[PDB]
């Protein structure tokens, strides 16, 4: 018998249906590469037992807290089984908005300016000091949880008083979570596989940001790989998601979420160590542009790991 | 029946012979506090099977890599199993001396100047510009792995032709090197229970810095605490701590090594999340000093967890 590879998808986070959706196509994709490949729900199996259950290799296909934070990967180290994506420490800190934010600040990378807050802070009310900062964004201001993904928890304030209803939004969904002040893009998003960057991708949602609705539901947004750029532009953003990459310490593939603010700079929004692997998602758009074909894609995702 | 606890010691580590020291103590202490300790060494007993075994609560007593780093603490999160110290993330973070530097620096926190080498760069020889980079730190300088404890792999550069060789054996024990300005000390370490930062130590080596033998072999260093800091030194050194553990999001106890520089400021070294416990340990010096037994110490580190 050839390896046995489960394909883990669904879990039980806020993009549980996102995932369902990636690994169907993972899955799919894998058996369409001649790999033995099951689908394997958490939710519904303790995977605890996947040495047990007779696998020998993980897809993980899982996204946010749960499969994506480091969790899942300790757990598969200390199992013995090798598993796609990045290791304990860079899926713990790419999952963190926060602690990627601070890390690349360390490393003089661009990140738009921003203030976090913990629950404690904001619940108790929030301090002199922190009102002058948020008030020293602007407005616009993005909110966002700290440790979500597929724009959950996530809103645009237009108006102080409506700051607290984001706020306690965000809340909902992390005990941590980050006010930043708006970008005006465009976006893009560039993927990694191994060592190769991908093209990059220009994204055009039809309204107020690249929220839920316009990532997975509208036929409205638009995209554009190629994205556009002068040759220069393409390789400074190029080399800028690749110095962001190897600072967080991440490996095998992932994706990157960038956007120029009007200053004409590019300013790194957060990584993505699982990203959505759905038919129509984005990395599979800029594998697609760089000659691959999905079952391509997930066989060399599936070759990298460990 | 009372929980079952799994006092985790050994392993497999650079530091398995404090770790053995430092459960020992452990053991005994809870022991003593009333609680049904067993200790299991994850180098002899499989700690995958920790639930299967009875056990309700583990106090980690392991130190380096895969006790240390998150990898542990995801498998102890998957099974279901309380645990003192860290989560992941923070201890993934706590364990890379580059990463913490990074964040500490993003955050604003002082930090030596530094220049980090993967094994990579090491292999292929060094460039015109990392040379330059390097000679901009002056001397001597420190090097260091970044992901090991207890003094291991680490060497004083006091001229500029030793830094191959200090980097030669640094790379025997990690992908990633930190050199470091050399630091003039006095040297500081402060440990965190809970919501308490305990009066810091002053630690006095009797030779070239706190290697391996003064640590925890020689009769020779000599401690203070409280460490003879004016009242508003001590408070800044508090405060400087404090913010350092929240940055890295460590939780339940750890303790954060700190030095004066010839400036007169205090730049943070790194965090440790599962400090020893030996007869020669600071944790149990801090904890003595401010009218808690060891015993009483190790009943609340487990008090705390999860
Ligand atoms: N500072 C910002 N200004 C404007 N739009 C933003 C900003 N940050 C994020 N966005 C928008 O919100 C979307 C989701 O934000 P991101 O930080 O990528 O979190 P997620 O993990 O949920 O994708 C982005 O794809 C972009 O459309
Ligand atoms: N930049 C530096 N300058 C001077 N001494 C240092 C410096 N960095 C570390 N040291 C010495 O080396 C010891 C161990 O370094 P540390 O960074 O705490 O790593 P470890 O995890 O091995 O303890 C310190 O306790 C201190 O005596
Ligand atoms: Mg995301
Ligand atoms: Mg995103
Ligand atoms: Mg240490
Ligand atoms: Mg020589
Ligand atoms: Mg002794
Ligand atoms: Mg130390």
């Amino acid at each position: 018998m050839t390896d046995k590879i489960a394909v883990l998808l669904g879990g039980t986070s806020a993009e549980r249906e996102v995932s369902l959706n990636s690994g169907a196509a993972v899955l799919a994709g894998l058996r369409e590469g001649g790999i033995d490949a099951y689908p394997v729900d958490p939710k519904e199996v303790d995977v605890t037992q996947l040495k047990s259950m007779g696998f020998q290799k993980v897809f993980i296909a899982l996204h946010g807290r749960g499969g994506e934070d480091g969790t899942l990967q300790g757990m598969l180290e200390l199992m013995g089984l090798p598993y796609t994506g990045s290791g304990v420490m860079a899926s713990a800190l790419s999952m963190d908005k926060l602690r990627s934010k601070l890390l690349w600040q360390g490393a003089g990378l661009p990140v738009a300016p921003w203030v976090a807050l913990t629950r404690a802070e904001f619940e108790k009310g929030l301090s002199d000091k922190q009102l002058a900062e948020i008030s020293a964004l602007g407005l616009p201001v993005i909110v966002k949880p700290s440790r979500e993904g597929s724009s959950v928890g996530m809103s645009k304030v237009v108006a102080e008083n409506a700051l607290q209803d984001a706020l306690r939004l965000a809340f909902q969904h992390d005990e941590e979570v980050l006010i930043e002040k708006w970008l005006s893009g465009p976006e893009f998003t560039v993927a990694i596989l191994g060592e190769e960057i991908l093209p990059s991708i220009r994204i055009q949602p039809s309204g107020t940001f690249y929220d839920y609705e316009a990532k997975y539901l509208s036929d409205e947004t638009q995209y554009f790989c190629p994205a556009g750029l002068e040759a220069s532009q393409e390789a400074n953003l190029q080399a800028l998601v690749l110095k962001a990459w190897t600072t967080l310490g991440c490996k095998g593939w992932g994706r990157i979420d960038v956007m120029l603010d009007s200053d004409g700079q590019f300013y790194l929004l957060e990584a993505n160590t699982s990203p959505g692997m759905t038919s129509h998602s984005l990395v599979p758009m800029a594998a697609r542009q760089a000659g691959m074909s999905f079952s391509q894609l997930v066989v060399r995702i599936l070759e990298l790991a460990d």
